[PDB]
């Protein structure tokens, strides 16, 4: 879903996800979080199923953002794993994992889990 | 950890992860799974904290693989979120999310969760 | 939130959760799934924060269901971890982990992850 | 695995899990954490597959601990979802979700994810 995926999306927190789906299954763009140890735009890189089944199932995809830009460094990375669902109201349903660089003593508590829903709004 | 991260790594299942850490916090390479609906090498893309804290904490990183290559298409994507830990025995500790494109009726069961440990072996 | 938590709840899939919150932080009841390898009612057991903060934060709680009753056995267990949020429209926001008994060769793929929202409806 | 499961177990962090597996698929016992906002013993409640497959697959199980005892209250709950694996070196492989009661503004970051391995040691 190159055409489909490409665009500007917003999640339930007001975060902005600007993507471009390459023909070769590549995802590139920008991410800006409405919350956490972040400010402005961050670079994102990902991959998506460029030849989705024809039975009307969603398109599997994922992307990563290392929380470092010119303004700051949170020393953490988030990965979103979900599927794209086309139609009237297109959506991107995901689950994410946010990992903080920690000392070994604190690795037990290095990762958060949640889910975000994106819509063209 | 450009030097550190760059290399060939193996996880507890015998999977092979070949990465190159760019100066700009970019991760590119190849992934080959010892299990699941996969065969041969797949393209990977990710990001890592290119300016890790100096207190000896790990380096946050993540990558994605869309399970499609010339030989097959599993119509799924995996995202690994973890941290790189340097030293005598360098390691990459991660947690992953594997999402399958599904119909809406089956979205409840679209995603698996697990953890992989990588070592230069 | 004994009074609050006690009751019949439904999630986004039409599943029914009948709980009783004991004074001692115990949760007991029945669970019936609208999907998966299940039928009829299953026993549940859990625990909740019986002395929640007074700043208006949610109440942390969790419960488990081993997918075996008189009618069947799916040889799996689900654990829901979330928080109770009181008010006009009371809700229970959770994340769950569903683990299937597997052989060692297949342990990599033994666990699913998702989220359910419950309301008195 | 009543006999099998019943006992004292330790995870990779030095935490102690004392369980009793009831004939009816009930789990009761005590949990004491070597880390986090905890001290002494906490009550646990869970469920397990009391009639596991005969093909030598693991036994699915889960338990919860609300982090409140006489000494303190962390206003959080953990749920462990895994499987019991019998034999020479019996093990309990799990994944857990730790949820903190939070305000709505901070719900995005309410839950941690990790994995623990238990052995009779
Ligand atoms: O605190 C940092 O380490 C930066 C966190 C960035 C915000 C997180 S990523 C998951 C969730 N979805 C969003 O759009 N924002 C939060
Ligand atoms: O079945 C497919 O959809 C392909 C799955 C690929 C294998 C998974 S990704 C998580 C885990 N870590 C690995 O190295 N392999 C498995
Ligand atoms: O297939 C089995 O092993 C039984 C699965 C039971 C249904 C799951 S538990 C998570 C999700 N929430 C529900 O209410 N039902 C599904
Ligand atoms: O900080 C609190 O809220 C109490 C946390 C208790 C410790 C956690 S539960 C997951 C992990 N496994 C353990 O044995 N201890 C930690």
């Amino acid at each position: 879903a190159e055409a489909g995926i490409t665009g500007t999306w917003y999640n339930q927190l007001g975060s902005t996800f600007i993507v471009t789906a390459g023909a070769d299954g590549a995802l590139t763009g920008t991410y800006e979080s409405a919350v956490g140890n972040a400010e402005s735009r961050y670079v994102l890189t990902g991959r998506y199923d460029s030849a989705p089944a024809t039975d009307g199932s969603g398109t599997a995809l994922g992307w990563t953002v290392a929380w470092k830009n010119n303004y700051r460094n949170a020393h953490s990375a988030t990965t979103w794993s979900g599927q794209y669902v086309g139609g009237a109201e297109a959506r991107i349903n995901t689950q994410w994992l946010l990992t903080s660089g920690t000392t070994e003593a604190n690795a037990w508590k290095s990762t958060l889990v949640g889910h975000d829903t994106f819509t063209k709004v």
